DNA sequence: GGAAATATTACC
DNA sequence: GGTAATATTTCC
């Protein structure tokens, strides 16, 4: 079966992904970054931003 | 089978 | 550059 947005019709492969798509209708940003307060869409993007905060060398 | 992580593309 | 958005891969 098919899990197509009911807002802006683009289709999805799992409901999963699609839960994750809809969040672009709604502006909700829903992780944040304890150190500089900016939130995110997924647990992936705000992953790949902390990165931005390692001296790492 | 499908959520989750992630690799990747798209967009500014 | 770096964040947004999704496509592909990992994991149960
Ligand atoms: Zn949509
Ligand atoms: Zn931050």
């Amino acid at each position: 079966k098919q899990h197509n947005c009911q807002s802006c019709g683009k289709t999805f492969s799992s409901a999963s992904a699609l839960q994750i798509h809809e969040r672009t209708h709604t502006g909700e940003k829903p992780f944040g970054c304890t150190i500089c307060g900016r939130a995110f869409t997924t647990k992936g993007n705000l992953k790949v931003h902390m990165g931005t905060h390692m001296w790492n060398n």
